[PDB]
């Protein structure tokens, strides 16, 4: 096995150029904001599986790696907002992530305000980051509940430290409820699956990245004239999808005498993880399935909102 | 009666690959986290009697039997979660297990994880397993309480002991409440009870490693062709009270002069252990009962979830 080598292409990460953008962005916002005055507050959205926690980890390994292992700094924070959140639900936790707290034995949200609003300068906070801010919405009705936003705009105001939002797509209406809350926070970007597979695309050169950052030490096999086309006839953009498919395509070329990814077990893989698609969605790989052009078509806009049209 | 064949009789143990898979795995996780860095935190599931406990006493066993004898060490601890744990009561009960102390006259939560932090590295402890986490769940609403959960992620964090949790299949949506619990236990498996009686089964084997395991000094006659309808006919894949009425027909033949398990005080056994079946549950043994194809029928999905659609 050589779980060396299973956990070496697991841990792979392709540098995609909006990512890169991304992180451009929040260092942009971390030593732009000056804690003297008004911050700047980024919102980053994307859908299920585009690699946004991926994203936020590799910011706090490059921001925060030795500074994490000098001392109790924490300059950069990382927080999901439970579901339903309280305010003081997710300020409580909010609080015992950060520092060496007890901090929530106590739920009062006036008095644990006071210590998160000492202890943020304190220890130094650069930069607060949340991942999950869907879960202020209803599950039956569309009712979106701003006290959350009302208390993350107060201790915005209180101490100047930037906010980095992110959240699904259909997230964005909760940033409509609050006018405040939506000039608060000014850029909004999109981080959109992959496009197309009609050639040159960014896709390509994601692939054979994705290629010779595989454990396989002569050549992958993938990025070629077919093997896109059956890869976006798997996963629409999908990124969460594309690649556990191709890491479990890895495993089972690891598992016995396997050179590389070949004709044999990819379609065991392909067997494996068709569970999420959709009924009307097709299956390509196993005995005739050739591909039309129209199944290989781009992802529509409303790609992270289908968790809304219902209600 | 001559106990020692009734106690040989009760403690047998037949190494299914399920099993030897699961400890392979916590050796694996034992010197794979090396006590500087992140641990890996496996999560082991499981239904009701599908061997859980049986399998942590043997791991305690081959792993903890001459370190035991050597001397105070207590490399491996073993752990339950009384029912509706407070962070307080689950700690206070994993303080008083490991050691020799007095640990539970103050109830103050932050002294006590003080006094756990420094003894976890004093001793050496090498792996903590807990039992029992579908403890946290509320009896009649499925609100499930995380002070346990963050309180298990800051002991955690704070000393890099890895963590092997078992529990019930419906408990993992406990794990669904904290987003970082979720990623820091990455190992999830799946000890699913018996699939088939059709043949060829994984089922085979194990019957008759046990039939050889019997206090019968020539055969068992069982795993034969009809024998084994009837068998899971009686448990669903059920190891608990396959084992039961297997050891309750065993009692019933060493009673008198028998020569093997037959046809006579099987079917009293059959009378016993039959009260926790449900009522559409067929009782296939005493005149008549021909067992149809349908009803060797595989267990379902939720098989270890029927403690949780009812609220
Ligand atoms: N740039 C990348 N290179 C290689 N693999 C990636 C990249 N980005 C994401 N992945 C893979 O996609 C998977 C999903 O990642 P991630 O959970 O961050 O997506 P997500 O949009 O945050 O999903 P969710 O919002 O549901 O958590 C990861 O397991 C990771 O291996
Ligand atoms: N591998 C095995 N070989 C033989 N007998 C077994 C094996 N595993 C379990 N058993 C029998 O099954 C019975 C139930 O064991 P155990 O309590 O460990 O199951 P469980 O899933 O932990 O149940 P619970 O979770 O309710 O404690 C035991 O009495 C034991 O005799």
């Amino acid at each position: 096995t050589r779980e060396a080598r299973i956990s070496r292409a697991k841990r792979a990460f392709v540098s995609t150029p909006s990512v890169r953008k991304i992180l451009s962005y929040m260092d942009r916002c971390r030593d732009l904001s000056d804690l003297e005055s008004e911050p700047t507050c980024m919102m980053v959205y994307g859908a299920s599986g585009v690699g946004k926690t991926t994203v936020i980890k590799k910011y706090l390994n490059q921001a925060a790696a030795a500074a994490a292992a000098g001392g109790d700094i924490i300059p950069v924070l990382h927080i999901e907002l439970p579901d339903n959140a309280k305010p003081v639900d997710a300020a409580r936790e909010l609080l015992v992530e950060m520092g060496d707290p007890l901090a929530l034995y106590e739920t009062d949200l006036a008095r644990l305000t006071k210590r998160l609003t000492e202890l943020i300068p304190a220890v130094g906070v650069k930069l607060i980051i949340i991942d999950e801010f869907q879960h202020l919405v209803e599950e039956r009705s569309n009712r979106v509940l701003t006290q959350v936003g009302n208390w993350l705009k107060m201790i915005l105001n209180k101490t100047k430290c930037p906010i980095v939002i992110f959240g699904m797509p259909y997230s964005k209406v909760v940033l409509q409820a609050n006018s405040q809350l939506h000039g608060r926070f000014s850029i909004q970007v999109e981080l959109r699956p992959f496009s197309y597979q009609g050639g040159r695309g960014v896709f390509k050169t994601f692939l054979e990245y994705l290629d010779k950052a595989l454990p396989f030490e002569k050549q992958a096999g993938l990025a070629n004239e077919s093997l896109q086309k059956k890869l976006y006839a798997f996963s629409q953009g999908n990124m969460r999808s594309l690649r556990n498919l191709i890491y479990q395509a890895s495993i089972e070329a690891i598992d016995n005498q396997h050179e590389t990814i070949t004709e044999e077990d990819f379609v065991f893989a392909s067997k494996l993880t068709s569970g999420d698609k959709p009924n009307s969605w097709k299956n390509p790989f196993e005995e005739g399935v050739e591909v039309t052009e129209d199944m290989l078509r781009p992802p529509p806009k409303d790609i992270g909102w289908e968790d809304y049209l219902r209600h």
